C-alpha cells in the first residue's frame, strides 16, 4: 500500500535479477536465524534514500535501490545492485552487483566497475578503506548500504581513488575533481533514463511515484536545464563565480551540454508520456 517503504518482502526474485540463473544454495541452519536480525535491522534503520526487496523464493538474493544525495554530482539519481548471500553467508560478505548504466563511458565513481564490481572493504573487496572489514559479529547488510551511500555518493568523489587524495587543495586537484563531477552527474543523469525506460522488477511503481508523482523528475530536468544555461554563461571563465564555489557540480563543459541534452530528451519524452496518460 505505501508507496516509498523502505523494506518489503516481495513474493518472487525478479527474473531481470543479476543472480536469478544462479540456483539458491543450501545455507546452514543459522542463516534463517541471521536473515531475521538482517531484516529488522533494514526495517528499523535504513534511510529514506535507501529501498531494498528481499524474496520469499529466493532467499539469498536482494535487491536495493540507493538515490543519491543531494550536493553531489549523484544527486537524486537512481543505483541499483543486485545481492547474493552464499552458502558462507554471513561467514562471508554479501555479493554485490552494480548495476553500471554507463554505456561504455566508463565508472560512474572509481568504486563502482562497469562489470558490477563495489570496492569496498566492508565488501571483502578492498583492502585498508574507511569502510571496516566485514565480519559476521559487527557487520550487517543494512552497514553495507549505508556504507555506500556515505562512502561512495559522496561530493567529490574523484578522491575515492586512494592515489589522489595527497592532492585535495592542490591546483590540479581542484580542476581534476571538477572534470570528474562534470561527468558523474551527465552519467547519473543516463541512470534516471534507465531506471524509468526499462521496468526494474520489484521497483516499477516506487521509481514511477519517486520521478512523477513526488516531482523528482521535474527537479531533475530543472537543474539540468538551469545548469545549461550557467554553464552557457560562464563557458570561458577561468575560474568559477564564487556562489557556485562548494556545488559539486559548477559547470559543463560544451561536449557535455550536447550530452546532457541528448539525454534530457529522453527524460522529456518520459514525463510526456505520463502527462498523456493523464487525460
Amino acid at each position: 500500500d505505501p508507496p516509498w517503504k523502505r523494506f518489503e518482502v516481495l513474493p518472487s526474485a525478479p527474473v531481470d535479477h543479476a543472480f536469478y540463473n544462479t540456483p539458491p544454495a543450501q545455507h546452514t541452519r543459522q542463516f534463517m536465524a541471521r536473515m531475521s536480525k538482517e531484516y529488522k535491522a533494514l526495517q528499523s534503520s535504513l534511510p529514506d534514500s535507501i529501498l531494498v526487496r528481499a524474496y520469499e523464493d529466493r532467499t539469498d538474493l536482494l535487491r536495493s535501490l540507493i538515490i543519491g544525495p543531494e550536493n553531489t554530482p549523484y544527486e537524486d539519481a537512481p543505483f541499483v545492485i543486485d545481492w547474493m548471500l552464499d552458502a558462507n553467508f554471513p561467514q562471508t560478505p554479501p555479493i554485490a552487483h552494480f548495476l553500471s548504466w554507463t554505456n561504455g563511458n566508463g565508472r560512474v565513481n572509481p568504486n563502482l566497475y562497469e562489470e558490477g564490481k563495489v570496492c569496498l572493504s566492508i565488501l571483502g573487496t578492498w583492502a585498508g578503506d574507511k569502510s571496516e572489514s566485514w565480519s559476521a559479529s559487527r557487520s550487517s547488510l543494512l552497514q553495507a548500504l549505508v556504507s555506500i551511500q556515505g562512502l561512495v555518493l559522496v561530493k567529490e568523489p574523484w578522491f575515492c581513488e586512494p592515489a589522489y587524495e595527497k592532492l585535495r587543495g592542490t591546483e590540479d586537484g581542484i580542476v581534476n575533481s571538477r572534470l570528474y563531477n562534470e561527468k558523474a552527474y551527465v552519467l547519473s543523469r543516463g541512470f534516471v533514463r534507465r531506471a524509468l525506460e526499462i521496468p526494474l522488477g520489484g521497483l516499477e511503481e516506487e521509481l514511477r511515484w519517486f520521478y512523477h508523482t513526488s516531482g523528482k523528475l521535474r527537479k531533475v530536468l530543472g537543474d539540468a536545464r538551469a545548469l545549461i544555461v550557467k554553464s552557457t554563461a560562464t563557458q570561458g571563465d577561468a575560474e568559477v563565480p564564487e556562489a557556485d564555489r562548494e556545488r559539486a557540480v559548477p559547470r559543463l563543459s560544451s561536449g557535455g551540454i550536447i550530452a546532457l541534452e541528448r539525454t534530457l530528451g529522453k527524460l522529456q519524452a518520459l514525463q510526456d508520456a505520463q502527462t498523456a496518460t493523464e487525460a
